[PDB]
């Protein structure tokens, strides 16, 4: 990753909180996005760097791009700004209003990003509503959605059992004590389907656990579209789960 100098950038409104992070907008001497790590262990902030050697290694279509990182006790992930946010946003206030052909679009996006990580044996780890970001509406007749899927932020590895729990129903059963980007997307394709209302979400730490230890599986689509496709991606069985390629080809 290329490193940044805290001269070459400017920090403006707060835009929400990431994992360990407060994300916010700003300049690069470009606009951009700051993702401020919190005051960490070196662990943590090896795991931030991590992140943006992956993402700073990739390019695709579908993928944001990473410009760098700022380093006392301050990690900054220079990243893309993507100019209406968050998926899981955007669905919430478009409830009952988001049409099939627009969501099959956006899986399809999604699934091409994660079959190019899938082709370099990367793992995203991070595969959510909120991590899909719109470059494009596709609200106007003859256009499309348009997505970039951000940066996984602190990975996995190095967050606490109780920063696991609170990924559920995105987090692969297997975390909870490649494959793990599968159930990730049918969970993000459940939370597509659903107005951007994930199952389980609302429930408490020790009910969504409790879920994952008693080994129950999450609702079906109320698309049949990706009925068969989630309830591929979304078994216990990692080996079981298929490819990106075969995804791609079944959407
Ligand atoms: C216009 N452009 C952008 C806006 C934006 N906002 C938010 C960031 C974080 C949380 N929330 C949020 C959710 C819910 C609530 C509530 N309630 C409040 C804030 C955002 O809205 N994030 N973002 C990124 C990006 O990489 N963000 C990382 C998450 C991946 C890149 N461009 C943009």
């Amino acid at each position: 990753f290329h490193r940044v100098d805290q001269k070459e950038i400017t920090q403006l409104s707060h835009l929400g909180q990431g994992t360990r992070t407060n994300v916010y907008e700003g300049r690069l001497r470009l606009r951009v996005v700051l993702k401020v790590l919190d005051p960490s262990h070196h662990d943590i902030a090896l795991a931030f760097y991590e992140t943006a050697s992956l993402m700073s290694q990739v390019s695709h279509t579908h993928l944001a791009f990473v410009h760098g990182v700022c380093v006392g006790p301050e990690n900054i992930m220079v990243t893309e700004y993507v100019e209406h946010g968050p998926l899981d946003v955007w669905l919430r206030r478009e409830r009952g209003h988001v049409p099939m052909a627009w969501k099959m679009v956006v899986a399809q996006q999604l699934a091409s990003a994660l079959s190019y990580l899938e082709n370099k044996n990367l793992v995203h780890g991070n595969v959510c509503g909120r991590n899909i970001l719109l470059a494009r509406l596709g609200l106007a007749e003859g256009t499309s959605p348009f997505i970039k899927l951000s940066d996984p932020g602190v990975g996995l590895g190095a967050l606490s059992r109780e920063e696991r729990v609170e990924r559920i129903p995105w987090l692969a059963p297997e975390c909870l004590p490649t494959a793990m980007d599968k159930w990730g997307f049918g969970a993000t394709l459940l939370e597509i389907c659903f107005d951007g209302e994930a199952p389980l979400q609302s429930r408490s730490p020790s009910e969504k656990e409790h879920f994952y230890q008693r080994q129950h599986r999450l609702p079906e689509p109320s698309c049949p579209q990706l009925a068969t496709l989630t309830s591929q991606c979304l078994t216990y069985e990692p080996t079981q789960r298929p490819s990106f390629r075969t995804i791609l080809r079944d959407l």
